[PDB]
């Protein structure tokens, strides 16, 4: 129900280290990476371009394992 996920706050370019400005929290479906993981994700890289408003999924972040 009100599980919030990490959502792209701007287009995130491929192979670019995540910064706090790039990540917002929103209740979306399907559910993606939990919004409490935003601190964890800083400096991790995405393996593909992530368009604005896209929910970040585990498979999109290199090295992510919950």
């Amino acid at each position: 129900a009100n599980q919030a996920s990490v959502v792209a706050n701007q287009l995130i370019p491929i192979n670019t280290a995540l910064t706090l400005v790039m990540m917002r929290s929103e209740v979306v479906t399907p559910v993606g990476i939990p919004a409490e993981d935003i601190p964890r994700l800083v400096s991790m890289q995405v393996n593909r371009a992530v368009p604005l408003g896209t929910t970040l999924m585990p498979d999109m972040v290199r090295g992510y394992a919950a």
